[PDB]
């Protein structure tokens, strides 16, 4: 578990090969507290089958821009360069092991 930046986002995410499970926080939010540990769980849990990361949209408000993601928080599944689902609201650990699953 572990921060990216928009210079770390092709070679990290885009390239990565394993499948990719990033969580566009903004900063001192409480409910982006508790889904930072709800993923950071489900990494340690997935550790050596897929990735997981973390967007500051604060600080790399393009990577956001360019998946068009406005509301934070917000878990993007990334597979092979492409961003294949999104999950804003309530986020369900049920469901995030549900898709992680899904993609794996």
């Amino acid at each position: 578990v572990l921060d990216v930046t928009k210079d770390h986002w092709l070679p990290y995410v885009l390239l990565a090969q394993l499948p990719v499970m990033v969580l566009f926080r903004k900063d001192n939010d409480e409910e982006a507290k508790k889904v930072e540990y709800i993923v950071r769980e489900l990494a340690q849990e997935f550790d050596g089958l897929i990735k997981v990361f973390v967007v500051d949209i604060n600080k790399a408000p393009e990577i956001a821009k360019k998946y068009n993601i406005t509301t934070t928080p917000t878990v993007a599944f990334f597979k092979n360069g492409e961003l294949k689902s999104v999950f804003t609201g309530a986020i369900s650990k049920d469901q995030l092991r549900d898709e992680i699953l899904k993609y794996l």
